[PDB]
């Protein structure tokens, strides 16, 4: 690895991307740790991985190490035409409580901190160990060439929309996240004309299990 980010909130940025050893829930663990590795920045993308083991509090996320596309504040979702992204990943085992997911926060306050927002949009590519997203099942949705189970609910005052695979995982994925926002704007009254983009990320939410290793073989993201 080019960089090993094993400290709490160990951080790298470059090429308009960033990487964080984002162990935001680790104090709920009874044992374990996690490191995030920058493996490469080849071909306009990022190659990275994370290794971990956690015990305790099986409904509590311990971490969400992520790669993020850096974005400028003050861009309304309605004024973003496209958020094209692809990811290729593997997990070395699936007998763990964890997901793989895109995470996007938006907020009416363009200076809202990066830990949250008014709204959260997640696109889950894996659902291991019997975990649930925030909220309850809403409806099925056709986007990005797939069918999704949409779940909705609240994390504090933040409304969370999570799009889940009905079965299996999706280890190679590409999409335009604006398709997901446009669907929410049409059918859920999502106020895209007053919501600003805060973060644009992919990573893995880790609850319990391991030793486990997530490998992001390639990540690319753009927006226009
Ligand atoms: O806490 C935020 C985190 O929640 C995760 O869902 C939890 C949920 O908080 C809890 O109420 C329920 O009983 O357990 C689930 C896990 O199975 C959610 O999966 C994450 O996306 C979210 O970041």
């Amino acid at each position: 690895q080019i960089r090993s980010l094993c400290e709490l909130y160990g951080y790298w940025s470059g090429n308009g991307y960033e990487l964080l050893n984002n162990l935001w829930g680790k104090d709920t663990a009874t044992s374990g740790w996690q490191c995030t590795y920058l493996d490469g920045t080849n071909n306009g993308g990022i190659q990275w991985s994370t290794a971990w083991e956690w015990q305790g509090a099986p409904d509590n996320v311990k971490s969400y190490p992520y790669v993020g596309k850096q974005i400028q504040r003050g861009r309304k979702i309605s004024d973003i035409n496209s958020m094209r992204t692809s990811v290729s990943w593997t997990y070395d085992r699936t007998d763990i409580r964890a997901n793989v997911a895109y995470d996007v926060f938006t907020a009416r306050d363009p200076d809202h901190p990066n830990w949250g927002g008014d709204y959260e949009l997640m696109i889950w590519l894996a659902r291991y160990g019997g975990i649930y997203p925030i909220g309850t099942f809403h409806s099925q949705v056709n986007l990005a060439g797939r069918t999704w189970d949409l779940w909705t609910g609240y994390n504090g005052n933040m409304r969370v929309y999570s799009f889940l695979p009905p079965s299996g995982d999706i280890r190679d994925f590409s999409c335009d996240i604006k398709d997901f926002f446009n669907y929410l704007e049409r059918n859920h009254g999502y106020p895209a004309r007053e919501q600003n983009l805060i973060v644009y990320q992919v990573g893995t939410e880790c609850f319990t299990g391991g030793p486990a290793r997530f490998t992001c073989r390639d990540f690319r993201a753009d927006l226009w």
